[PDB]
């Protein structure tokens, strides 16, 4: 029974019914753009962009007083911060979402006019955003380290968010307490560790590093 025989097993021994959590992948993707959830979006774009380019973006941002074409949506946004000029939701939902300086147009956009916070903090960093009850999937994505958020991302078959197994099973992913997968990683013939404490991670899956027990 190989490693990859042995991870199979392990995912039919869970009852999907009994999920604590379950999570349609979908409506994830419909609601949140892989920017608003990559860590990378929330550091610096600028070495995306030629020094000259920059230059231009950094000047008319701090004095509001350029030609590259690759610097159009930055400056169509930077203008309008500058002069007032009013950025509808729909014009977030176009844009490339992440400002070159990291972090998102609509996080900036609401420091200038913080009664907008409602309508826009869809199209924030979930980073940016604060939580609202009753929005569990919102919280769930909050609370994950990067190489949670990054496997989830990667839509890997199963990762570790702190005690609980996320489990994916055709295009929802089920969510279980340690009480349930620790039983079943034994009852599979298994062990692991997270990819962040090991160093040899042989067979990988998501952020979890599978063995023999």
């Amino acid at each position: 029974p190989s490693l990859p025989e042995r991870i199979d097993t392990f995912t039919e021994l869970f009852n999907y019914q009994l999920a604590e959590k379950s999570y349609d992948i979908r409506v994830l993707q419909s609601n949140y753009p892989t920017k608003l959830l990559s860590p990378d979006s929330m550091l610096p774009q600028t070495a995306d962009y030629p020094l000259k380019d920059i230059q231009q973006l950094y000047q008319l941002a701090n004095t509001c007083r350029p030609l590259s074409p690759l610097i159009t949506e930055p400056l169509v946004f930077t203008r309008a911060i500058c002069k007032g000029t009013q950025l509808t939701p729909r014009w977030f939902s176009r844009s490339g979402l992440i400002h070159p300086g990291g972090g998102s147009y609509a996080a900036r956009y609401v420091d200038k006019y913080p009664e907008l916070q409602d309508k826009l903090a869809q199209y924030m960093h979930i980073k940016e955003r604060k939580n609202v009850q009753g929005d569990e999937l919102l919280a769930s994505l909050k609370s994950m380290n990067d190489d949670a958020i990054n496997a989830l991302i990667a839509g890997a078959s199963m990762f570790i968010e702190q005690n609980e197994l996320w489990l994916r099973r055709g295009d929802h992913y089920f969510v279980f307490p340690k009480s349930v997968w620790q039983e079943n990683v034994a009852n599979a013939g298994l062990s692991f560790k997270l990819a962040s404490q090991t160093k040899s991670c042989f067979v990988k899956r998501g952020n979890i590093c599978w063995d023999v027990e």
